[PDB]
């Protein structure tokens, strides 16, 4: 497509759409990229040599949360524009639907990075309207294929939550969802909710559950309800399985202790 290949740091990744990169640019059959300014070139020379130039290791902004490897950057829409402007484009290639490329600046660009000597290696991000049309914590998010099916996805997530978290203001990702995103929520709330079953042998509420939590009663309900757990009903035998299950090797889980941020 509009290309098939690229060339991030070292590997190679399949596209899976297109992406506006310049008529000029899509048409050469594999576009190199330079992994962190995000630049895309013609050629593995052009790029080679531009990397003694550049002198970005890392994302533009500050760095909101580090613990152990992982790290996510804050990158503000309008401070460093072009930057969000070809993570976009960047993102695109695995995205089938996506408006939104040069109007960054109404965007906060949260990009989770996994770290080593050679730099702060972007591994993924998530998109996020800084005045919201409709209160909508996620409006984007992705995570890299040759770093997919690692617990990133679940990690952006969460993070996304104690965002609106602190905020008191709970949202929800922006409803048109991939296929993708579609099960790594579904699949992220039953987690969560089959949690504080196991975590509070009390039991209280679904506006509570909410809050202590923050996915809207909408979700979470539609959760249940695809649940064998529907009604505003707990299932002592499953909530026992998966508690039981995360015991055997925890995720690479966001502390939120470990998180410098503060809402509006
Ligand atoms: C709001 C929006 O804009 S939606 C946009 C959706 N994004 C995209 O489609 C972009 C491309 N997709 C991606 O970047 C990624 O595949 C994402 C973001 C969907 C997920 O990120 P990942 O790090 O790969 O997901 P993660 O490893 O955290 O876990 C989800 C996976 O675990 C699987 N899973 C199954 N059961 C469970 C469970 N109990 N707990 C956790 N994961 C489970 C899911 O099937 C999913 O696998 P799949 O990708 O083969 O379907
Ligand atoms: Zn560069």
């Amino acid at each position: 497509r509009c290309p098939s290949v690229i060339e991030f740091g070292k590997y190679e990744i399949h596209t899976w759409y297109s992406s506006p990169y310049p008529q000029e640019y899509s048409r050469l059959p594999k576009l190199y990229l330079c992994e962190f300014c995000l630049k895309y070139m013609k050629s593995r020379t052009i790029l080679q040599q531009h990397m003694k130039k550049c002198g970005w290791f890392h994302p533009p902004a500050n760095e909101i949360y580090r613990k152990n490897n992982i790290s996510v950057f804050e990158v503000d829409g309008n401070v460093s524009t072009i930057y969000c402007q070809n993570l976009c484009l960047l993102a695109k290639l695995f995205l089938d639907h996506k408006t939104l490329y040069y109007d960054v600046e109404p965007f906060l660009f949260y990009v989770l990075t996994q770290n080593d000597v050679k730099g702060c290696h972007l591994v993924g991000y998530f998109s996020k309207e800084k005045h919201c049309q409709q209160k909508y914590n996620v409006s984007c998010i992705m995570i890299l294929p040759q770093y997919q099916r690692k617990g990133y996805g679940r990690f952006l997530i969460d993070f996304s939550y104690l965002l609106s978290k602190r905020e008191g203001q709970a949202g929800s990702p922006e409803k048109p969802l991939s296929d993708l995103g579609r099960l790594s929520y579904m699949a992220y709330w039953k987690s969560v909710i089959l949690e504080c079953l196991y975590h509070q042998n009390d039991k209280q509420i679904s506006i509570k559950k909410l809050s202590k939590l923050t996915g809207i009663c909408p979700q979470d309900i539609t959760s249940t309800l695809h649940h064998l757990r529907m009604l505003d009903r707990r299932e002592k035998l499953i909530q026992d399985h998966m508690a039981k299950l995360q015991l055997n090797l925890r995720p690479v889980d966001v502390d939120p202790e470990c998180l410098r941020w503060t809402p509006v």
